[PDB]
């Protein structure tokens, strides 16, 4: 898809399904979520965290989690202050018993240092009444931290 | 092992860690095979045209590749449980949210790994196989590197 981000490329992996509905989302719940990732380019954890639920959750799963919208959105915004989101493409999007599973690259630019990294990622998100109470991310954070020059443990 | 707990985040749907297809119910079984430690059982499972990657370590392609980077991981580390707590599915994909209790033969640690997997399944055969994980954790967790 069109990235609207000039200076961002993300190359198609040799794995991933080249038929244009394997990214698409085929029921209201993986429409939601993939309009959720094109939301994710604003940086902006005050109009994110309106697609949450109250009690919902948030983990990057190589950092520790978030319980209930407040601390949600207060993570959300503390990655925003070190990182933008400059670019997504979801490779792959399907859904079953309230889940919803993206397969994606996020093209990552760390503020601190310039440097930005596409980082492979396998999400999770559970979805109550079109609301999201639970947002999950699986990746590897050390090769995302030495591209970028920017640790993120503490 | 001792059992492994149910994630606070876990779904509560009754249906959530079944499997729902007959290619879920494949994926589970595969799973259940994990703990064999054997790369020539688990070879059965895939398709000639396949691919395998643990996605913080380079991929291999093909069915032959596939069992032997499998074989190589089983050179260090056992399989001891495998508990997925999500299963789903759609075109032909299964997803698979997992703890792993993988153990490092070198040094004897264990580590409860959170992973999230996706398969890809025609006619019944594995096409494909990522599995998503922080490595440095798990390093870490164990004392065994895995990427120098
Ligand atoms: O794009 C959404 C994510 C994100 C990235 C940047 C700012 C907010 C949110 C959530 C988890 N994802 C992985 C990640 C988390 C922490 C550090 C590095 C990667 C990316
Ligand atoms: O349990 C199946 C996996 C596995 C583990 C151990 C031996 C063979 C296969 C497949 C890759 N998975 C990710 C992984 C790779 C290397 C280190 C830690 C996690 C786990
Ligand atoms: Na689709
Ligand atoms: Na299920
Ligand atoms: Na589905």
């Amino acid at each position: 898809h069109h990235h609207h981000h000039h200076t961002s490329k993300i190359e198609q992996p040799r794995w991933a399904s080249k038929d244009s509905a394997a990214g698409a989302a085929s029921t209201p719940d993986e429409k939601i979520v993939l309009e959720f990732m094109d939301a994710l380019t604003s940086n902006d954890a005050a109009k994110l965290i309106e697609y949450f639920a109250e009690d919902t959750m948030f983990q990057a799963m190589p950092l520790p989690p978030a319980y209930g919208r407040d601390a949600v959105e207060q993570t959300l915004a503390g990655l925003f202050t070190v990182m933008s989101i400059d670019a997504v493409e979801t490779f792959h999007i399907g859904s079953s018993n309230g889940l919803v599973y993206t397969e994606r690259v996020d093209v990552l630019r760390a503020l601190p240092t310039g440097k930005s990294y596409n980082l492979s990622i396998l999400g999770v998100f559970q979805l109550t009444e079109g609301k999201i109470t639970g947002w999950r991310d699986y990746f590897d954070l050390r090769e995302f931290e030495e591209a970028v020059d920017l640790p993120l443990r503490g």
